[PDB]
C-alpha cells in the first residue's frame, strides 16, 4: 500500500526516471493541446474571411440604397429623417436605386428571386385605421413592383395612391428585395466560388411617433449553389478535407475523457484501500477541468461539423464552445509546469487570501449595488454613462479601477444645479470610499500573511 | 441584569436557536429592502419613458426650426451665426417653418394656443435706445403673427419695418410659440395616450456683442387632458394602481421607524440599569442609518405621490431622495451579513487607519488647494481643463488617480513660451509630489498596523 | 538660557496658554493668506472677462475673413489651400469681406486708422528675384488699398498686375488692417465701456514650398480711449479702487517679510548663546518659504499695479508670480496645522525614504533618457507621440504612470514591418522594466522602514 | 596576488586617490557617450527635415489628384467609391489634374521623365478574360498618354474604348506618372537645393469584389542631381563635413571595443592566478553590454555613412541600430553612478525577486494566452479591439495595466445576445483574475523579502 501511495503521488518524469514508466498520457495531452489550438486558428481564419465578405457587401448595400448615407451608422439604425419630403425622398431613392442596380453596382451583383421565384420589389406600410379619430388595430397592405413596372418610361408606381402616407398614423414602411452575389476573390485559389443570396429589408420605422423616423437596413446572407456560373477552376472538397481533422480532434479528446475518468476511479480505489489501513487529497481538481474541456471541445467540434455540412453562416455557439475549451486547455499547461514545485509561496497566499477577498467582495458588493441604483435613478436622464443599470455597473467598475473618471465628471449637464451638485458628491464619495476600502484591505491581507507563515 | 445584557448583544438567529424568539424585525427589514428596490425600479422605468419622449420631441423641434442644424448642440446653445444675413436667414427660416408645420412634421403635432387662447407667433426684440450715441435703458417691442398673417400670399411680416434690426444695438431676438403633441406609442397598451403641450422659445442672443450671436432652443413640456382625441381604448387608472404601492412602502418604513426608535429606547434603559450596577457601546450606529433611510424613503414617496397626483413632469428632488434611501438600505445589508464575525481584521484596520488617513487628507488637501489656485490663475486662459476652479479641482483629482495626464500635457498652447515652460514644471512637480506623499503614507500605515496588532 | 530655549521651541497657542503672549504673528499670517487668496480670485475673474472678449472677437474675425473656415484651427495655422485658384479665392475673399465690413459684422465693429492715421488695406508679397533661374535675395512690394479704391464699381485692384503671383517663387502674402471695437456688455454695470483696437494680419505662408500654403490669422488687441462714444453712464474709478487693495497686500507682506527676518535673527542670537554654554535645528525651513512667498507676492502685486496703470492686456509673468505665491502660502497652512504633532510617523518616512527615492530616480532616469532617445530616433517619423524629444518624454512618463498605452500601441504604422516589430519590443520592454523597477523599490522601502523604526 | 586582487576590485576614483592611476578609460567612456548622443541628435534632425518634406509633398499630391479627398486617409487606402460613375469620375479627374499640373500646383513641381525618358501618363487595367463565363487567367493592357494627346482640344483618350471597364470582371486600374520637385526651403542657408523625383502610382483596387473599390496613392521619392537649376548659392560639402564626425565615432568605439576586451582578458588571467592559489565574479556583465553597444554603434555608423554617400532616403535599420546603441550607452551611466554603493537594498531585491517574478510570469502567461485565443475566436467579428491575435494581446495587456476598460465594455455589439452575455463574463473574469493574481504575488514577494534579509 505504501509503495502504491508513493507511486500515485509521484510525477510522471520521475516515474520514468525511477520506474521507467513511459508517460504516454503526457504526450497525449500535449497532442490534444496542439490539435485544439490548430483547429481554433483554422476556424478563426475561415470565419474571418466569410464575415469580412458579408460585412463589406452590407456596407456597399447601405451606400447604394440609403439616401445621403454618411458611411457610419448613427446608432442601431443607419440614418434618420425629420421631414415628410425627406422620408419621401429616401423611399423613392431606394426604389430608384434598385431599378438601375446593374448600371450602378461595382461588384458581381444581380437580381434574386423571392419565395415564389419572381424578380421584384415588395413594399409594405402600416397604419392605424381612422375609424385625431384612430383605432388600436393596424392595417397592412403591400404592393409588388416588378422590374417591368419600374422600367416603364412613366414610373407609375410613384403616381399611385399607395404612396400617400398619412405620417400622423404611420407605423413603419418596409422595403424588401433579394440579391445574388458571387465572391470572385476565391477563384484565384482555383477553389470554385460560393454564390450568396442576400435578403435585404429597409425599414422606415416611426413607432416612437416623436417626429423622427429611423431607417434600419438588415442584410441576411446565406450560401447557395452556383447554378448560373462557368469558371475554369476545380470544385471544393476541403469540406471533407477538414471533416477528417475535426473527427481526429474528437477521437483524441474522447480518449483523454476516458483516460482521466479511469485515473479518477483508480484514485478512488486507492483511497478505499488507504481507508482500510487507517480504520479532496485524492481527486485532482486538474482532472475535472480536463474533463470539462474535453466535453466542450467535443460539443464544439460536433457543432462545427454540422455547420460545415449544412453550409451555415452563423458561428456563435460553436465559437464560444471552442474558445472556452482552448482557455481550459491552457490552464492545464499551468498545472503541468507547476510540477517544478518552485511555485509554493504564491499558491499558499492564493489559498490563504481567497476567503478574505471573498468576504471583502461580499461587503464591497452591497455598497456597489446601492451606488449603482442611486446613480441610475439620479444621473440616468443627465449622463450617457448612467442611462441604464448595466451601463452604470460598467462605469462604476471602471471608476473603481481608475478609468475615465475625468470624462465621468465632465459629461454631466449643468442645466440642473441640484443634479450637478449631487453628482459631484456622488462621484467624490464613491471614489474616495472604494480607495479607502481597498486601502484597509491590502494592509490587513499583509498583516495576516505574516501570522500564518511566520 | 447579566441575562438581559447577554440577550441584547445576542444575534437574532441565535436568539431563535436558543430562546426561540421569532425575528420578525429581520423579516420586516428584508421586506422593506425588497419594496424600496422595486419602487425605485418602477419609478426609473416610468421616468425613462417620459424623458425619452420629451428629448426626442426636442431634437425633432431643433431639426425643424433651426436653420442648418448639425444634429449636435455646439455647447449650451444649439447653433451660432457670424453674419447679419445669416441671422436674418435663421430668423426667417424659423418663422417660415412654423407656417407649414403641418406639411413638414412627421409626428402627431399640431398648433397650440397661447395664454389668451390664440394660435400665433410672437417675436420680441431688445435694443438700447439711440438717445455711437446709445443709453443703458433697453426698449422691448413685440408683434403677434397669426396663422392668417403668415398664410397671406404676400408674407407682409417680412416687409415690415419691425425686422430692420440694428445689430450694433441689438441685445436679443426671441421667438415663442405653442405646440400640442400626442404620443401614440402608448395606445398599443390600450392605455389612453396623454397629450403634451410644448412651449418653445428660440432666443437669438448677442448679449456678448463679440460678433457672434448664440441661438438657444428651449422646449418646456407639460401633460394636458386629451380633449381633442378619439381612440378605441381604455383610460388610465394606474395612477391609483401605484398610489397603493407607495402607501404600503410608507407604512412599512413608518413601522421600521418606530421599531428602531423603540429598540434605541430599550438600549438606553439597559444602560441605565447597567450603570446602577457599576456605581456608544449601546447605540447601534446601524440604527441611526436605518432611521435616516426611513425618513428619506418617506419623504421621497410623498414627493412621488404628489408628482403623480398633479401630473408633474419634473422628478429631481424625489429621485435624489429615493436613490439616497436605496443606497442607505443596501449598507444595512452589509451590517446584517457582517453578523458572520469572520470580517474582523478588515474592520480593525478600518478603525485604526481612519485617523491616520484623515490626518493625511488634511495635509494633502492644503497642497491640493494651492495647486488648484495656481493652475487656475496660470493655465486658465491656455488650457481647457483649467478654465474655472471646479474644472481645475476635477482635473487635479483625476491626475492624482492616474487619469488623462498625457492629454493634460498635450492640450496646452505653445504660443507662449513662458506659460508652456511653467506648465511642464507645474504638471511634473504635482504628479511627482502626490505620488511620493501617497508612497510615504502606505509604508507608514503598514509599519503601524504591525505595532497595533503584533 | 534654558527658559529662553523652552520658550523659542514652544507653540504660540501654548505661549498664550502659559505666558499669555498674544500671537499677533499668527493673526498677521492668517490675514495675509486671506488677502492673497482674495487678490488672486479678483485678478483671475478680471482676466477671464478680458481674455474671453478678445478670444470671441478673434473667432468672429476668423469666421468673417477666412474663406471656408470650419470653426476650428487646423493646427498652428487656421486653414490651408493646395491649389492656385484656391489661394486666389482666399485672398480676394478676404479683401472683399473688409470692404463690406459694415454690412456683414454683427458686433460694434468699425474701421481703424493705421500708423499714419489712414483707413485702408495693406497687402505685401515676397518673391525670390528671377535674376528655374532664381536668387537667394527676396523682393518686398506693398500696395495700399483705401476704402475709396475698393468702393469703385470696377474693383480695379483685382485687375492690377500686382496680384499676378508666381507661386513657384512666392514666399508669403500678408494682409494687414486695423479695426476698432467696443464691448457694450459692460455698459449694464454703468461702467463706461473700454474701446479696443484690433491689429489683424492674414499671412498666406508657403515658406515650405511643399505644395501647400498655410493661412495664419493673428489679432493683436489693445485698449484705447473711447473718444468716439456717447453713453448715459459713469466713468471708471475702479482702477484706484483696486489700487488701494494691492497696496495693502504689499504692506501686509512687507510686514511679514521683516517679522520673519527678525525671528531668524533672534534664533541666531539664541544659538550663539547656546554655543557659549556648550563650549539647522534653529533656522525654521518654514521661514525661508514664507520669505520667498512674500517676495513673490510683492513682485506680482507691483507687476499687477503697473499693468493696471498702463492699461496693458498681457498678464503672464504677474499671473505666474501670484500663483506661485499662493501655492507657497498654502504650504504654510500645512506647517501651522502640523502643530498638532499627531503627524509624526508620516514625516519620519518622508525623511527616511527621500534619499532612497532620490537614488532610485537617478538610476531610473538614465534608463528613461536612453529610452527617450531611442524612441525619438526610431518611432519619430511613424508615431505622432514620438515626433520630438519633449513629446517622447511626456509619452514615456504617461506610460510609466499607466496612461494611454493601448493608444500608443495602436497609433503605429504597419507600412514598415521592421519598425512595427521594433515598436512592440520597445513598448513591451519599457513597460515591463519600469513596472519591475517600481516593484523592487516598494519592497525595499518597506523592508528598510522596519529596520529604522523597529 | 592579494595586492592585484584588491587593485582589480578597486574603483578608478580611489585608484587615483591611492595609486595615482589616471582613469583614461573613464574619460574615453564619457567622450564616447557624448559623441554617440550628438551623432544621434544630428541624424534625427536631418531625417526629420527630409521626412517632413516628403510627407508634405505626398499630402499635396493626394489633395491634387484624388477626387473629393477629405484630408485624412480612410485607412490603408486614401479614399473609396461605391458606384461605377464615381469610379469613372475619380479616374478621369486624376487624368485631367495631371494635364493642367502647371496651372494648379502651388509648389516648384514639374513633369518628370519615365524609364525611357518620355513625359506621359501610363494607365493599366486587369480583367479576367470572359472565355458569368470567366477564367482564372488575367489580361493586362496599358496605354501611354503623352502630354500632346491630353492637350488635344478633343480629349480623345476619354472616348477611347480602352476606358469601357467591365467592373464585374475588373481587378484593378493603376495610373502611374513621374514628377520632379525642388525644395527651395534650403536655399536660404546658401546650401544648393537637392532635386527630388516622385514616382506616383494611383491604384483603383477592387480585388475584394465586395461592391467597393479602394483607392491607394503611393509616392516613392528619391534625390537626383539638379541639372535644370540656376541659383546664386554655394554647393554642398556637408557630406564630407559629417563624414569625418562619423569616422571619429567609429574610431572611439573601436578603441573602447579593444579596451574592454583587453580588460576581460586580464580578468581571466587573474582568475587563473587565483585558481592556482586555491588548488561570474570576474567577468563584469557591464563589459559585454559595452561591447554590444560598441558593435551596434559601429554598424549603425557604417550604415549611415553608406546612406549619406549614396544619397539614400530610407533610414530604418541604421536608426534602429543607433537607437539601441544609445540606450545601451545610457545603461552604462547607471553602472558608473552605482559606484557610490548606496544602492544596495534595491539591487538585492532585484536579484531575489527576479526568479519569483519569472516564475509568476510563466504561470500568468499561459492564462493570458488562453484568454487571448478565446477573445479572438469569440469577440473577433464583434469587437474592433479583438479583430486579430496581436490586437487581442495588446488589448489584454492594456486591460491588465488598467487602461481603456470602459471602452472595451462599450464597443461591443448587442445585436447578438449570446455574444454580448459572454463578453461580460469574459471581461469581468479576466480583470478580476489578474488583479487577484497580482494581489497574491505582492504579498508573497513581501513575506519572502523578510525571510531573506531578516
Ligand atoms: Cl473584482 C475588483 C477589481 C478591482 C477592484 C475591486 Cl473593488 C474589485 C471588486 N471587489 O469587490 C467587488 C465589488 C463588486 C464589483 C467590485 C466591487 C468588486
Ligand atoms: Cl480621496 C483621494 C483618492 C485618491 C488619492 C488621493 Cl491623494 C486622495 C486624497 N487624499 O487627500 C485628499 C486631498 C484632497 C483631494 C485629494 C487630495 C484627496
Ligand atoms: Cl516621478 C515618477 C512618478 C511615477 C513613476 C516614476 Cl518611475 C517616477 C520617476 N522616478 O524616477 C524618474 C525617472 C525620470 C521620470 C520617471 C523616470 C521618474
Ligand atoms: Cl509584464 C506585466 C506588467 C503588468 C502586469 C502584468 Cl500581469 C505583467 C505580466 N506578468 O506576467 C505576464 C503575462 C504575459 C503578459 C502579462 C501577462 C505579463
Amino acid at each position: 500500500l505504501r509503495e502504491d501511495l508513493k507511486f500515485y503521488f509521484m510525477s510522471p518524469c520521475e516515474k520514468y526516471r525511477a520506474r521507467r514508466q513511459i508517460p504516454w498520457k503526457l504526450g497525449l495531452q500535449i497532442l490534444k493541446i496542439v490539435m485544439v489550438t490548430t483547429q481554433l486558428v483554422r476556424f478563426g481564419l475561415s470565419n474571418q474571411l466569410v464575415v469580412a465578405f458579408k460585412e463589406d457587401n452590407t456596407v456597399a448595400f447601405k451606400h447604394l440604397f440609403l439616401k445621403g448615407y454618411s458611411g457610419t451608422d448613427e446608432d442601431d439604425y443607419s440614418c434618420s429623417v425629420y421631414t415628410q419630403e425627406d422620408a419621401y425622398e429616401s423611399i423613392f431613392f431606394a426604389i430608384n436605386q434598385y431599378h438601375q442596380l446593374k448600371d450602378i453596382t461595382l461588384g458581381t451583383l444581380g437580381y434574386g428571386e423571392n419565395e415564389d421565384n419572381r424578380i421584384g420589389l415588395k413594399v409594405c406600410k402600416q397604419h392605424y385605421k381612422k375609424g385625431l379619430n384612430i383605432d388600436n388595430d393596424v392595417e397592412l397592405d403591400c404592393v409588388q413592383l416588378d422590374l417591368q413596372d419600374l422600367s416603364k418610361k412613366p414610373p407609375d408606381w410613384k403616381n399611385s395612391s399607395f404612396f400617400r402616407l398619412e405620417f400622423y398614423r404611420l407605423l413603419q414602411v418596409e422595403i424588401s428585395f433579394h440579391l445574388k452575389g458571387i465572391d470572385l476573390q476565391t477563384i484565384h485559389s482555383r477553389e470554385l466560388p460560393d454564390c450568396y443570396v442576400f435578403q435585404n429589408t429597409i425599414i422606415f420605422d416611426n413607432k416612437a411617433h416623436s417626429g423622427k423616423i429611423k431607417i434600419y437596413f438588415d442584410s441576411d446572407a446565406k450560401i447557395e449553389e452556383c447554378k448560373d456560373l462557368n469558371i475554369f477552376g476545380s470544385t471544393q472538397k476541403n469540406a471533407q478535407y477538414v471533416l477528417v481533422f475535426d473527427a481526429f480532434v474528437i477521437v483524441i479528446c474522447l480518449a483523454s475523457l476516458i483516460l482521466c475518468t479511469r485515473s479518477i476511479v483508480l484514485a478512488l480505489r486507492l483511497r478505499k484501500r488507504f481507508l482500510n489501513f487507517f480504520l479532496w487529497e485524492f481527486i485532482n481538481g486538474w482532472y475535472v477541468l480536463v474533463i470539462i474541456s474535453d466535453l466542450m471541445t467535443i460539443i464544439g467540434s460536433i457543432l462545427k461539423m454540422e455547420i460545415k455540412a449544412k453550409n451555415l453562416t452563423n458561428y456563435d455557439l460553436c465559437s464560444i464552445f471552442l474558445g472556452t475549451s482552448t482557455l481550459l486547455v491552457w490552464v492545464g499547461v499551468i498545472r503541468y509546469l507547476g510540477y517544478f514545485q518552485a511555485y509554493n509561496v504564491l499558491i499558499l497566499t492564493m489559498q490563504a487570501s481567497l476567503p478574505k477577498v471573498l468576504r471583502f467582495c461580499a461587503c464591497a458588493g452591497m455598497i456597489y449595488l446601492g451606488y449603482t441604483f442611486c446613480g441610475w435613478i439620479v444621473l440616468g436622464p443627465y449622463h450617457d454613462k448612467f442611462e441604464n443599470l448595466n451601463t452604470v455597473a460598467e462605469c462604476l467598475f471602471s471608476l473603481v479601477n481608475g478609468d475615465d473618471m475625468f470624462a465621468t465628471f465632465a459629461q454631466i449637464q449643468q442645466k440642473s444645479i441640484l443634479v450637478w451638485l449631487f453628482s459631484r458628491l456622488y462621484l467624490y464619495s464613491f471614489i474616495s470610499l472604494f480607495i479607502y476600502m481597498i486601502l484597509s484591505l491590502f494592509i490587513a491581507l499583509i498583516t495576516d500573511s505574516y501570522d500564518t507563515i511566520k
